[PDB]
């Protein structure tokens, strides 16, 4: 998995700001607060060495004479009398265990950091991502792949960091203890007997896991099937009520509950051998020991020290073992999210950027052709041409798949074959934040946002006073059914809320496009079906709106747009008829048959 | 809360099985592993002094001439030489380990029992509850109570057995260690520290909680948002996308970083005073312990056994610091199951049991009133008498609420001054089981549970050979469609299996209910509509069925059924016409409209 050591590049490429300064001051400290704590934690047993002695020496006849062999703590330190060693040994255990901790604090300022810029960073550029990446995916599955990954990151640097690196050190340093009071031979004996611990503990958590995934397995079914049986209570009921039903429930939780005394055992063998092997350790080095102290060798006492240095190691060489699911499944979750990015956008702009000047719209259309599947080609040559300030309109079956327009018209999707002129100026070239920009669009389905009212309707430019969008209020004829808000326009909306029937959303909409004050309107056939009351008045009030901007609406309903200059008769994906509606309807075509029936 | 002392009294009332010897056996078992562990595990140390005498005694110039002062020792065993003593050290540490962790799997075949017992105990209670206690309640609660209580009580068994009673064994044996080598003054310091330690780790621990919720909150508050974002991708991108999105996000997401640096240094207070707190104690008692020895005291080189005591209370005392929460939430969860449990069915009978003895089936109704609520009173007297062996026919609108019926009849609900004449006998008095098993009935939506066709089609009656099975299909004419079975007759149906459609259900229906062979037989309108084809013949496969036992159909349809002898027409939830159809229709009665609509 050669890639996996990339994915393991790839981190260490976004974990290392080189920009500021301050990033690796910080990431030093907190080295550094990782090998004081490790040092003063092996002093600790050695100041247990030491105060064992002296204390030996008065009363228990020990040679006093003998000076200060060692001449390494010739300083006046700890040696005002005994009492003072152990006041030191508490006070340099308790500094030990600050320094240790206290990394941790200073680590995670950085850790949290991390994740954030990578998130931001992922969250961005999900946004650039073409249409097409975002209608084939899952809705959920995003955000799944995002929190597991952030918790996958957020897991593994704090499993290396504070758990890998701590214990090899303490083990290398602890070994390398061999130029005093060792030899060759005695330090291997504890290297191999952790290996061999290692080893142990993580085959046999593999054998484990199947026990474990077993038991899931059981305790699923078992509760499925009693939620089956309870959830069909009449059936049973009627006709023999728990005779046969409560022994074949029974069955099912004998099975779990041998499942379950089974795992039991497999842990047992786990956590003896887990002991007996740490202790055969402590017996030979104890044995050891004592054969050169009763063999006049320079070691003298000091086997006090060994068992401080195997309880130290014993600690957290536990929590080594269990961790190789959650590295399993966090290194996989992290290719995830970094095989979700560098995913390029399909609809790429041509490297020199001009930005659109139009004097006025004008919407030409030249054989565009676009199949969003090879079987079915959708516009076969669709050519038309729309006059500045004026109104035309789009009219067609459901079948004639219209939604197109304007997702095309958008930029969206791009052309096999064709061009789109406006104002006489090819599309491809112009920048993308150009053309959306300057393009108006009011949507069919008007999501509101959970925020205040004041917030979804300023959302449409940012930026907007109060008096902007007080006149986009009084145009949008909506203060006689807004000095009802009961938070004096500042009334929660959305879910948790005052729920909005579909006039006042679309009031919202229209009051939303004003804002923008775009050069050219483009509708979508917002409203299916309305009252007829707020039909008519926002009829009016888009006209209004719309006059001196060239619109396009698309509406499957006849009647409901009659107001256009011209109409575009859509059938079978192909341009059929272009006129005013009267001759439409008197050439007997699918416009006639469609507001035919449409009045009826 | 007195209540949950009751609760804990309830729960040691089930636990204690005095019925079978083995289980006390187990029990007392389970003590002895228990204790002898925990002896063991005191023996450690004693060995580590002794050990470190006699070693001291040769090369280190000891007295050796202090024969074998303590005697109790005098046994040869682990006196052949120091290396002994060693070996004995190792061995009895692994062996109190062993006996310890043998305790666990020696008591968990025991828990595992005693929640099987209460689980099924709810269960066949639940079974045994009225038809209103279903209804009102959620399908899904059920499930919670059950699941959570059984953890519950698995959770609080294991906690206390495995941790309250071990921690507080040993110290109380600790500290009664005050017979030997202790002083008066010199025992309770230890008890003040380890309670002053216990205080703060508990009265800190609902500080955290605090702020492990405020985090929750944030994060969740977080995701929520960016998931309403992404899906409103839309209204996004058509204008001033990621302009101020990604800023809202940012201040999201820096609550969030805040909220989460916090908890930090939170835990940082608790994870330092937690050592110091403990260290103290362990400076206090050496201290203590060298002024005795430089003294000229009893104590001589026994102070190494005073760290391996502290280190055996340090290690199991955290555990209880956290178990606050989950005792509690299992204490009131536990409340939630055995408040469940006690409560008795409205439909009780009297105390002597009479057994239906019915010579042939004979309907009578005389002034049957029922009202689920006060306002609305269902029946208001409905009186008829079916003659045995005959069809009778209710009928009328789905305002009339006709589903009662069903439901009275099979005594799921009283009447309030009514009575039911079956076979010229009160249903009062007679057993609900006779009654229940005496009457046939086919359900209205016939749910198959997730099987084998041929357990689906023998479940009206058990042991039921394949002969009486195959006769039964034979009469249910259900051969030609069942030969195509690709297991042998033994397909998989229900879920992730061979979807059924409504006409082979109802053909499933009759061959349940066909195998039973009831005295009497009562539709629900099973089929609302269905293909011609299936219709007539289910419908003549049921007159066959019908035609021994007296049969009443409730069908909201009336040319459906035409054939019963007599029709009761129900409006207004009272008996309007009692007739043959055909009078009925030529009175303008209610059957002659709907029969005249259904027809037009």
């Amino acid at each position: 998995a050669m890639a996996d050591m990339k994915i393991l590049r790839t981190l260490a490429g976004y974990l290392w700001m080189r920009d500021n300064p301050e990033f690796r001051f910080r990431v030093i400290a907190a080295l550094g607060f990782l090998v004081g704590a490790k040092v003063l934690n092996v002093q600790v047993p050695f100041l247990f060495k030491l105060a064992v002695d002296w204390l030996a020496s008065a009363t228990g006849t020990g040679a006093s004479l003998t000076t200060f062999a060692a001449t390494n703590p010739t300083l006046l330190t700890v040696f005002a009398t005994p009492a003072a060693v152990l006041i030191g040994y508490g006070i340099a255990r308790t500094g030990s265990s600050a320094f240790n901790e206290l990394r941790t604090a200073v680590f995670s300022k950085v850790a949290l950091r991390t994740i954030r810029s990578v998130s931001r960073k992922v969250f961005s550029h999900l946004h650039d991502l073409d249409l097409r990446y975002h209608l084939s995916r899952e809705t959920g599955g995003l955000n799944r792949i995002i929190d597991r990954g952030s918790r996958a990151i957020n897991f593994i640097l704090s499993a290396m960091v504070f758990n890998v690196v701590p214990t090899i050190l303490e083990i290398s340093m602890v070994s390398g203890i061999l130029a005093y009071k060792f030899g060759a031979a005695f330090a291997w004996i504890t290297s191999l007997s952790v290996g061999s611990y290692i080893v142990f503990t993580l085959a046999v958590t593999q054998w484990r896991t199947k026990f474990r995934k077993a038991m899931n397995k059981a305790d699923n079914d078992a509760s499925t099937r009693a939620i089956d049986s309870l959830i069909n209570y009449e059936t049973v009921k009627y006709f023999n009520n728990e005779g046969y039903e409560a022994e074949k429930y029974d069955q099912f939780l004998k099975k779990y509950e041998d499942a379950a005394l089974q795992t039991q055992r497999s842990l047992a063998f786990l956590n003896f051998g887990q002991s007996i092997i740490f202790s055969t350790a402590l017996s030979t080095a104890m044995v050891l020991c004592s054969q050169g102290i009763m063999n006049g060798q320079m070691t003298v006492g000091d086997l006090v020290m060994v068992n401080g240095l195997l309880f130290q190691l014993s600690l957290p060489l536990n929590f080594l073992g269990s961790v190789y699911r959650e590295t399993i499944q966090s290194l996989v979750d992290m290719k995830s999210m970094f095989q979700l990015l560098e995913e390029k956008s399909d609809i790429t702009n041509t490297s020199d950027a001009k930005p659109l000047v139009l004097k006025g719209g004008n919407i030409e259309f030249e054989n565009v052709h676009f199949s969003y599947l090879p079987e079915r080609k959708i516009l076969d040559g669709i050519s038309f041409v729309v006059p500045a300030g004026k109104s035309v309109a789009i009219v067609g079956t459901s079948g004639s798949g219209k939604s197109t327009i304007l997702r095309m018209l958008f930029r969206f999707f791009d052309t096999d074959s064709g061009n789109i002129r406006i104002d006489g100026q090819d599309i491809k070239e112009v920048r993308l934040d150009s053309l959306r920009s300057s393009i108006g669009v009011v949507p069919q389905d008007t999501v509101l946002f959970n925020d205040t009212i004041f917030h979804n309707i300023h959302y449409g430019r940012l930026s907007a006073t109060e008096e902007e969008v007080y006149e986009a209020a009084r145009r949008a004829a909506i203060h006689e059914t807004i000095s009802n808000f009961p938070d004096k326009y500042s009334t929660i909306v959305g879910e948790r809320g005052l729920k909005l029937s579909g006039g006042e959303k679309q009031r919202v909409a229209l009051a939303r496009t004003f804002l923008k004050s775009p050069a050219i309107l483009l509708c979508d056939e917002a409203t299916s079906a309305l009252d007829s009351t707020t039909e008519a008045e926002i009829l009016n009030a888009l006209k209004a709106l719309a006059s001196n901007r060239t619109s396009i609406f698309i509406a499957h309903r006849l009647t409901t747009a009659m107001q256009c200059d011209e109409i575009v008769v859509l059938e079978n994906g192909k341009v059929v008829e272009q006129g005013p509606h009267d001759e439409l309807l008197g050439k007997s075509g699918r416009y006639a048959q469609l507001w035919t029936q449409q009045n009826s």
